[PDB]
């Protein structure tokens, strides 16, 4: 299943405008971004989902300077997500985090709460204070997300896109990720590519697993 | 359904040793490293598969200092995966990458491909000069390719977990690393549960949605 439909996904260059994604693959495509799994469960993560031509519009403004070349995907597009990380982890954030997973089952008795709020606070304290990472660390859990994103909708049919290439600064200021205390770092669209997407005709490449690959 | 995959998959406690992986699922371990997505398709990863366990057990000793309960999984698991990202990004990466695109048949014309190469060389110097995170981008990919990873082997059907909490250093001399130019940053086992993974069992647990998402 899974094989096959990594080897022709692809990121489309162009997309159809008027191919707008199911009203329940458009909670399908949410689903998937909360349930993606990050270090102790920090989740340090916030996203902005443009479904609308007025939203739409309020990102690609991003796409500037000598980043052109994608703001079509940022328009064109149906559903567009954009990934965010926290700048730095507070306290009461990852208090939020055991909380909600205490009240969704995962604890019997409270000796185990506690226990997992300081195997966080072992992490945390390890980028936070000593490392002094933070930003970096929760940026890398957001990666894991999009390449679980980009997986997903590809398997569930739909046509998407990851790009860096846009100035973050931007962005940051136009929805107030500075002042919430986020950061933007890949905006994916998804929808359904035009055939004006030349890279949905030509072959995938990737290096050989000889040069790749070490098994022992 | 891959909805169910997202929904269904959890990070393992415990592995049965007995379960191994098929030498099909043993050729499609290596797939999905492969063919995963890049920025830029710079592809800066390298991979190290251990499956004999003598090969599982020079990885297991990254769990050896203050992460002893991590252990057992390095153990057990049939197949054991460690990421593994560039130091820096040299010229002949960039190199090899785009010869290896021009050798699969992706520029009709040789102009293409040298405007293909130095796009590249457009954010890689903009890494590697202007921005100063020449590590921290070569380490974000292989996060999101473990993105990819951890749910294709959920739709293999395969068992799996990532760690973060090894010894890098160690891993790395075990291997000989950086001076191969290559380091460890999570390292994933994938097999088949034990009787003792009482993950399996709990429910799963996310902040609401009305926490980390906004619609435009
Ligand atoms: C998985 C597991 C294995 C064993 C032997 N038990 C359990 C759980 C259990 C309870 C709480 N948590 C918090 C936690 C969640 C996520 C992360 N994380 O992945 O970051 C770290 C920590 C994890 C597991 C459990 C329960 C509910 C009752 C009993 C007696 N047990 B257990 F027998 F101690
Ligand atoms: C983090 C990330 C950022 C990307 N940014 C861009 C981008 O800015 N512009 C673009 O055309 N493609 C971008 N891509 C797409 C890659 O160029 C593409 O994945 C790579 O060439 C392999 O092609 P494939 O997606 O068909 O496997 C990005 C991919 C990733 C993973
Ligand atoms: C990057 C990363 C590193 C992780 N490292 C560990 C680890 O060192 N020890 C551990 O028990 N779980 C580790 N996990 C598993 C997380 O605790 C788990 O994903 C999170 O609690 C959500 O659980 P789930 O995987 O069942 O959805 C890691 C997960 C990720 C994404």
């Amino acid at each position: 299943d899974i094989i096959s439909v990594a080897l022709k996904r692809h990121s489309t260059k162009a997309f159809d405008a008027s191919k707008k994604l199911t009203p329940e693959q458009a909670e399908q495509i949410k689903t998937l971004l909360q349930y993606s799994p990050s270090s102790t469960n920090s989740q340090p993560w916030h996203f902005i989902v443009a479904s609308t031509e007025e939203g739409k519009a309020r990102v690609a403004k991003s796409a500037a300077g000598n980043y052109v070349f994608n703001e079509r995907k940022m328009l064109d597009a149906s559903h567009v997500v954009v990934f965010c990380a926290k700048t730095a982890m507070d306290d009461v954030w990852l208090k939020l985090v055991v909380d909600q997973e205490d009240a969704d089952g995962r604890f019997a008795t409270p000796e185990a709460k506690a226990a997992n709020d300081k195997g966080r606070k072992f992490f945390a304290d390890m980028h936070r204070k000593d490392l002094h990472d933070d930003a970096e660390w929760m940026a890398k859990q957001v990666y894991l997300n999009v390449g679980n994103f980009l997986l997903g909708v590809a398997a569930l049919g739909l046509d998407a896109v990851p790009i860096e290439g846009f100035d973050a600064a931007i962005l940051d200021a136009e929805f107030g990720l500075k002042e919430k205390g986020y950061t933007s770092l890949v905006v994916v669209p998804v929808g359904h590519h035009s055939v004006e997407d030349f890279n949905a005709t030509l072959p995938k490449s990737r290096l050989p697993q000889n040069i790749t690959l070490t098994e022992v």
